[PDB]
């Protein structure tokens, strides 16, 4: 699809095999969603955002589905304001800017 | 152009007479620069991210040129750790997000 950005651009992604609302933010290294559960084990990283910095857990090579596009790969979790989809999974789902 | 997603998506943009690099980010509501001087009337802004919230001095109608393209809406400014091209202003050079 063609997401133009008159609002925000907000997808459902699937992970975990529950559906939930994301932000695609290229402005973000990372992929960072709100508290859940996720299989397996855990590693620590603090990532910065504009108000500083935050620590997260790191877990790898997890399933998700993006606007019904198939993923597997990092997903942090810890206390963001939105779920954000970065550009660790904006890139295996073949996403680019344009203009 | 097509700006891919491999990197972070940096363009050089021209504003208040200065060039500077800042970060296309679909993810923001608002163009976010750092420390800054611009003309004209401003108030100030909370704003916030991962990390929580900055205060800024919010200005409108500013002229800006983003990788060519003149546009021209409101700039924050104030310490952010990056800046930000927000989609108040992507959306003027006709940028859209594509997969
Ligand atoms: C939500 C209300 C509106 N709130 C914004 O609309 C705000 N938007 C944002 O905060 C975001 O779009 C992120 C802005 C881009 N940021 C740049 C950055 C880079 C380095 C450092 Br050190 C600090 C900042 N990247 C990040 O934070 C990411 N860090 C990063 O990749 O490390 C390299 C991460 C923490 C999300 C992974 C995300 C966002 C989107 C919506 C809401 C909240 C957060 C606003 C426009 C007001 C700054
Ligand atoms: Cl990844
Ligand atoms: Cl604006
Ligand atoms: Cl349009």
């Amino acid at each position: 699809p063609q997401i133009t950005l008159w609002q925000r651009p907000l997808v459902t992604i699937k992970i975990g095999g529950q559906l939930k609302e994301a932000l695609l933010d290229t402005g973000a290294d990372d992929t960072v969603l709100e508290e859940m559960s996720l299989p397996g084990r855990w590693k620590p990283k603090m990532i910065g955002g504009i108000g500083g910095f935050i620590k997260v857990r790191q877990y790898d090579q997890i399933p998700i589905e993006i606007c019904g596009h198939k993923a597997i790969g990092t997903v942090l979790v810890g206390p963001t304001p939105t779920n954000v989809i970065g550009r660790n999974l904006l890139t295996q789902i073949g996403c680019t800017l344009n203009f």
